[PDB]
């Protein structure tokens, strides 16, 4: 009885219930409450050797494995969630997308325009919410819905 895409889950380590969104891969302790023509998102992309274009402004030849990319994504999420780092700072420094130079901002878009998993996560996020790891042919994304 939860917003689109949410399910109850059980923490293995602590035994406490949490909520998981299978569209955004977000997870959180707190019970979520609750479609625009357009949303605005920022993202942090980590590419891997199987990315559509395994090359970025950071690295002419991206050689990391998808597993390694996911560990990096997980570490960025941890630091954003802890407040040790800001999303925008990590995107500027470490996103393999050319949008890193705009602190990850992709601007506004509607359905049909972005890769489908990215699109679906974006529209399932509430304004201000952040995804978990989202997989596309580009690689692995942390998505921040800003509008
Ligand atoms: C992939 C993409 O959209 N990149 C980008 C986004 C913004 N906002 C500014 C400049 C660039 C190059
Ligand atoms: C963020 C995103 O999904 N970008 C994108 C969208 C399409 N349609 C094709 C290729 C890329 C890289
Ligand atoms: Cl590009």
């Amino acid at each position: 009885k939860l917003p689109p895409g949410w399910e109850k889950a059980m923490s293995r380590s602590s035994g406490r219930v949490y909520y998981f969104n299978h569209i955004t891969n977000a997870s959180q302790w707190e019970r979520p409450s609750g479609e625009p023509a357009r949303v605005r998102c920022s993202h942090l992309l980590v590419k891997h050797s199987q990315s559509r274009r395994p090359s970025s402004w950071r690295q002419e030849k991206i050689t990391r494995t998808k597993e390694e990319a996911l560990e990096l994504i997980n570490g960025y999420i941890q630091k954003i969630k802890s407040g040790e780092e800001d999303f925008e700072s990590l995107a500027s420094q470490f996103s393999d997308c050319s949008s890193a130079k705009a602190r990850g901002d992709l601007g506004a878009f509607s359905r049909g325009q972005m890769q489908k998993p990215f699109e679906d996560a974006s529209f399932a996020l509430r304004t201000g919410e952040m995804s978990g790891p989202v997989f596309t042919d580009s690689g692995i994304h942390i998505i921040l819905r800003t509008e």
